[PDB]
């Protein structure tokens, strides 16, 4: 099985592109963890084939759940693909590491709060994806990860990246 990246970074750009996810990306690189972090402007109807391919060629995914993650149908389609690989891929598997960035993990797990609010903005053309999206969020939120709240963020990122390093080896 081809492996190009150690980590695929899933995130909601409008929330975290310039700040937390950028600092996390550079911290992973400083540990020699080959990371895919999209910085292209995406305006296609569907998920870009470059992204689907990067997920398939990653040893793991890190998910930066943030307040508006579920308001993007592209983030949710990304998550479904990640959780599909988590179930199917082998030699090696595809590990998943969720970060709950200033969001309650149970809100992700149960689609409450802003994660429940998000689904009201999806019309009937997405009706068939909504059950898969909910399933992927619940599965992801049950995996062991890191709830982040207010506190010194450089030390938060240091502990996360140290933990990913030890779990990949
Ligand atoms: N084709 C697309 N692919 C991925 N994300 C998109 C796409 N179109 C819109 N988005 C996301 O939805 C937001 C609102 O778009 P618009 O105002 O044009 O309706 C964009 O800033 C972007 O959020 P993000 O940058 O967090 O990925």
């Amino acid at each position: 099985r081809t492996i190009t990246y150690d980590v695929f970074l899933s995130f909601r750009g409008e929330d975290t592109r310039f700040n937390f996810t950028d600092h996390l990306y550079s911290a992973l690189g400083r540990r020699g963890i080959r990371t895919f972090r999209d910085d292209k402007l995406r305006r296609g109807e569907a998920i870009a084939p470059e992204l689907l391919k990067a997920i398939e060629e990653s040893r793991s995914s890190v998910i930066v759940f943030s307040e508006n993650y579920a308001r993007s149908r592209w983030c949710l389609d990304e998550l479904v693909k990640i959780m599909e690989c988590h179930k199917d891929k082998k030699d090696p598997g595809h590990a998943v590491f969720p970060i709950f960035y200033h969001v309650d993990p149970s809100h992700v797990r149960k689609q409450e709060g802003s994660f429940g609010e998000a689904f009201a903005g999806y019309g009937e053309n997405l009706k068939d994806k909504i059950p898969r999206w909910r399933t992927a969020l619940t599965e992801a939120a049950n995996l062991s990860g890191w709830p982040l709240q207010d506190g010194y963020e450089s030390n938060q990122i240091k502990e996360i990246t140290d933990s990913i390093f030890r779990r990949l080896k």
